[PDB]
């Protein structure tokens, strides 16, 4: 019993962690094999995130250029390469630590852990969604660049995501392990801003089926609905549009509830329309949308 | 920027975790040098703990750390624990400490099924003693911690579910928190109150961060404000919370009690549709310590 926002142990990604530098820039590197991947940003001097030019800037640079270090010690840089947004530098040692990985880029709506680090030492580790607007809703300080999301699959890490940049609305924006953004967001300083975001409307069904197989069912109704006129009450609630695939996704958790889809779907149609009248869904007073249906059926018994 | 409740990195503690099998009863012990903790319940209505160890043999005791089996070369009780003596000292102990927490304290927690970990979690321990829990059967022997710079303070081993869905369970001398037991008994979470300390540390935190509409020109007496938060369901707020609260109304410039009537004037009148931290809710799962920590930005 119980329900908490849950991450995924963060171990296998801590034996991953490095710093580099270049110049007077610091931040966070994941060290694999022998390679050590980082924001490309890190090569940019006070003044160059204005108008960059990666490939200028880059051939400028020469191996013993980039300064990594995991803890104290230094590793060798013998080779370097950028992929799109990232950096990736070779270095002469490799990484015993390096777990079974895939990099993965994840779609709107996942959620995955991030493991915060400074100067290439772990600070703690949450879970977030990632937005519909593709951004985070993320905790990270100045220093926290080539911090990573991550999941984990049996004992296989599924790298999603690498940190790059403070959105002005306090958000985040990173990039996948290939080095390219989610969202429209490029690594200089411009007027980029978070777009329109909606509630992940698949995830707050998953959260209310957690709830009823916790013991709880104050919210449930007598009504149905159909897909159409469930999404034109939610929709005007800033709620995602609810597709079939959507719908057939909460399959396994609607079996193991007896409560049809579509009749979770009236009763989020009657909380938005009534709201929640003081009461509480799994300790909250608001409609979470962080958890998916794959993290409710790991988390909840069955 | 952004605040989320964080757990401490977990791999550490993961490097810790192992499988202990008695018969039928799999849970999960906690290996530290060559010594394995576990509940005293993995050898299980009114239980004969003292008895049945007697029948017990160090074979009897199936200890598994990855694929690896340990040899069980000694065991005894320690109050609601079995202290597991194997052949190997775990390569992977790390600086340790066992701590046993105060009411409103937080730690992270790493929830283990079959000795693997499977994932990681904030909580406070409440004021009734027991803890909002995210946990499965086979849980049990799942631990608590906290990490100061290199050093993991060991602080909860979980033993049991109580009727309303919380937790309990003991520190790592096998002593419970709360009047818990471990036997099927009718014992019940009490009454349990929002942890006043945390929510100001909180608010404290808030202003840190520059979300900070909800401060005023008032202050209040310790007197007064336990008044007003003891009909909130509040913990009562003493001196010594006051003075653990100095280094953040240091930091910020805003005297404790002056925090205070800004709490009093949201528990009287609410929020008004703001948010603090993001928070249409008043947070109490963040120590004045956690909040140091966050906004300090600390590694380990």
């Amino acid at each position: 019993s119980g329900f908490r926002k849950m991450a995924f142990p963060s171990g296998k990604v801590e034996g991953c962690m490095v710093q580099v530098t270049c110049g007077t820039t610091t931040l966070n590197g994941l060290w694999l094999d022998d390679t050590v991947y980082c924001p490309r940003h890190v090569i940019c001097t006070a003044e160059d995130m204005l108008n960059p030019n990666y490939e200028d800037l880059l051939i400028r640079k020469s191996n013993h250029s980039f300064l990594v270090q995991a803890g104290n010690v230094q590793l060798r840089v013998i080779g370097h390469s950028m992929q799109n947004c990232l950096l990736r530098l070779k270095v002469d040692t490799s990484n015993p630590k390096t777990p079974k990985y895939k990099f993965v880029r994840i779609q709107p709506g996942q959620t995955f852990s991030v493991l915060a680090c400074y100067n290439g030492s772990p600070s703690g580790v949450y879970q977030c969604a990632m937005r519909p607007n593709h951004t985070i809703k993320g905790s990270f300080l100045n220093g926290s660049c080539g911090s990573v999301g991550f999941n984990i699959d049996y004992d296989c890490v599924s790298f999603c995501y690498m940190h790059h940049m403070e959105l002005p609305t306090g958000v985040h924006a990173g990039t996948d392990l290939e080095g390219k953004f989610y969202g429209p967001f490029v690594d200089r300083q411009t007027a980029q801003a978070a777009g329109t975001d909606t509630t992940i409307t698949l995830n707050v069904l998953a959260w209310l089926y957690a709830a009823v197989i916790n013991g709880d069912r104050w919210f449930l109704n007598r009504f149905t609905t159909t897909l159409n006129d469930f999404n034109l009450v939610a929709m005007k609630y800033n709620y995602e549009p609810l597709t079939q695939d959507h719908v057939d996704i909460l399959g396994p958790l609607s079996a193991q509830t007896g409560i049809a889809v579509l009749d979770m779907c009236a009763a989020l149609k009657e909380l938005l329309q009534n709201g929640m009248n003081g009461r509480t869904i799994l300790g909250s007073t608001i409609l979470e949308d962080e958890f998916t249906p794959f993290d409710v059926v790991r988390q909840c018994s069955g």
